[PDB]
């Protein structure tokens, strides 16, 4: 078939798309995709169209990416259209809440102050942070405008019902829904503001910069954060209501077609996208505006595959929508994240202990539980150095450190009988190592050499090795020992996998070992019954220093590659006090006065630390790190690094 059945809401949107399908089969070959068009009344008909496999594809505002996200909907963004150019592709925008320089107050000090919006109905300047405030605001909550009219003492709230509201058009009398009002739009609300109307205007990342070009104006300004913090206009990525969609491609999750989707649309705007200048135009058309696609899209973007909707729209847009929606309102109980049967029985029993103060959801693998964490699935996990990058990437903070005893010491182990092994030249050799993207078999060790040799394919440096996490057919999965589907797998059944594991792969096949301290030490003397280490000796093997020499292994004091940042609970911000309280009151219960190894924490912590200033993955891996993670994954997977990155550069 290699049909994309595109869903219309309208006729001018249906005629469109029936030039759009006869214009595609002039520019792709017999075997490509082609154009059906479905004729419905409305959006939401399109989804429950496209859900009942009658179309496949329809470009949505972000309200109603949620819609179709519900069942029995569930479709998935797939494609998202960018404005501005090419170079610098502008896919979301940011809901952000301005206010005037020591006005004094933050989010949670609303009540009563003066508001300026953008419109009601509309998403920045309405839905979006009366969603965020609904719980806040008074009983009776309905009708809507009634209950916001008693939030602020006074708004200009354009196009609202100010006969029976009076209070919403305090500062634009009448409330004007059109131009004609000096306080209606997005510069309407900041005039709103700027005028010192009102203490705070509800608009969208740019409006601020449109309207004052010099800086020291712009400087007088500041920024809401949901922390309830304030920071500079210029941060709204670290400081907004939300983030939103333009114009996103939705399909069904399972069914797509996504890859079709994806082939036929990147073709259509190679062919007749923004400045093409064929008598077909993807992103305009002659009778009306905006038809299946917006008029000043510039092109399209593949959404990265890992993205489900609630991910795509992010964890403060679907809390706003859902509060409209459902219209809900109540520490509770902390939402560990398992990741086996193992792990789930422990925390299973873990909160029977804790008599409801501890719930356990479970995923299959730590990027699953981390996306629960940031859709509210799940509230923490606790996570190697490198899962905290990529939690810190797609907006968790570490909340909790596990303490053993600053970290523990990432080393490089050899056996001894291997004199000629030197960190100055090892090129050509078998190396083992933790997992791709962990701290002591990955991250530190792959860092430093990545400054030695200035590129990251290290399957291209080392012989051969095992990296439980590289592709099934590079060299660094070559001396690994799972079997099947297991081969280099970052888990257990993959026997080379871990801080163990990869010691065993250096007992047995390999060169080189990137592990920590204790590794070699605990896995010695009989230590570790098991029959690969039971009869090995410590003295046996030897740690490579820095300078270039080698010392025994509880030398690693003064020879070691670098210390690593600590395992961490890692949360989102608002719940990173509650999660800070709830674990420390359960560490005083069941503290240090797993049934396997390594259940939830590591069996050698002692006790989950405060962090005080390092509350961010930046300031708690520290800046060396960071950077060298950042020339690694040059070279480096993770699905969901991609789609947070997708959001966040
Ligand atoms: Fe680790
Ligand atoms: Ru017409």
């Amino acid at each position: 078939d290699k049909t994309v059945r595109w869903c219309a809401v309208s006729e001018h949107e249906a005629t469109k798309c029936q030039s759009f399908r006869d214009h595609m089969k002039s520019v792709i070959p017999s075997d490509g995709p082609s154009v059906a068009c479905v004729k419905k009344a409305s959006y939401l008909d399109c989804i429950r169209a496209i859900a009942a496999n009658e179309a496949d594809a329809v470009t949505l505002d972000a309200g109603l990416v949620y819609d179709a996200y519900l069942a029995p909907n569930n479709l998935k963004p797939v494609v998202a259209e960018f404005y501005g150019s090419k170079e610098d592709p502008q896919t979301f925008y940011y809901a952000v809440a301005v206010v005037k320089k020591d006005s004094g107050f933050q989010m949670n000090q609303l009540r009563g102050k003066k508001s300026c919006h953008t419109g009601l109905g509309r998403s920045a300047g309405w839905n979006i942070p009366i969603g965020l405030l609904y719980c806040d605001l008074p009983e009776p909550r309905k009708p809507l405008e009634k209950a916001v009219a008693n939030f602020f003492s006074g708004s200009c709230a354009p196009c609202a019902d100010g006969t029976d509201f009076p209070q919403l058009c305090q500062l634009c009398p009448g409330c004007g829904c059109s131009t004609l009002n000096q306080y209606f739009g997005y510069s309407g609300a900041f005039k709103c503001l700027k005028d010192g109307a009102g203490d705070v205007a509800f608009v969208k990342h740019s409006t601020i910069f449109e309207n004052l070009a010099n800086k020291a104006d712009r400087d007088q300004y500041e920024l809401l954060c949901l922390d309830n913090t304030r920071k500079p206009v210029d941060e709204y990525k670290d400081c907004h209501l939300a983030q939103v969609p333009s114009h996103t491609v939705v399909a069904r999750s399972m069914g797509g077609k996504e890859d079709l989707i994806w082939e036929l649309l990147n073709q259509a705007q190679e062919h007749f996208g923004k400045d093409k200048s064929k008598e077909f135009q993807l992103f305009s058309s002659p009778h009306g505006k905006d038809l299946l696609f917006k008029d000043s899209a510039h092109g399209f973007l593949k959404v990265p595959p890992r993205m489900d909707a609630k991910m795509y729209l992010g964890y403060e847009y679907v809390t706003a929508i859902r509060n409209l929606r459902e219209g809900t309102c109540p520490c509770k109980p902390v939402k560990w994240c398992a990741l086996s049967h193992h792990e789930r029985l422990k925390c299973d029993e873990w909160s029977v202990n804790s008599v409801g103060k501890i719930e356990c959801v479970s995923a299959e693998t730590t990027e699953d539980c981390i996306a629960k964490i940031m859709n509210g699935e799940a509230d923490a996990m606790s996570l190697d150095g490198g899962f905290v990058y990529i939690a810190g990437k797609c907006g968790l903070v570490p909340v909790l450190a596990e303490n053993y005893n600053a970290g523990y010491f990432a080393v490089a182990v050899v056996k001894k009988s291997a004199s000629d092994l030197t960190w100055d030249n090892l090129k050509g050799k078998k190396s083992c190592h933790t997992a791709v993207g962990r701290t002591a078999g990955w991250n530190i060790p792959m860092g430093l050499l990545y400054n030695k040799i200035n590129h990251c394919r290290f399957d291209e440096f080392f012989s051969e090795g095992c990296a439980p996490g590289s592709k099934k057919d590079s060299s660094l999965c070559k001396l690994c020992m799972g079997s099947g589907l297991n081969l280099c797998e970052p888990n257990n059944k993959e026997g080379y996998y871990g801080y163990t594991g990869a010691f065993r792969c250096l007992v047995e096949k390999g060169d080189v070992a990137f592990v920590k301290h204790q590794t070699v030490p605990q896995n010695t003397g009989g230590k570790n019954p098991d029959p690969w280490a039971k009869n090995l000796n410590e003295k046996d093997y030897e740690l490579l220093c820095l300078d270039g020499t080698r010392k025994p292994v509880e030398e690693y004091a003064n020879c070691h590659l670098a210390r690593a940042p600590n395992h961490a609970v890692v949360t989102r911000k608002d719940k990173e006090a509650c999660v800070h309280k709830i674990l420390r009151q359960q560490q005083h219960l069941f503290g240090s006065n797993s049934e396997t190894k390594d259940l939830l924490f590591r069996d050698d912590t002692v006790c989950l630390a405060k962090l005080h200033d390092r509350n961010t993955y930046e300031k708690y891996l520290g800046e060396e790190y960071v950077k060298a993670v950042g020339n690694l994954r040059k070279c480096s997977t993770s699905s969901l690094l991609e789609a947070c990155t997708f959001r966040r550069p």
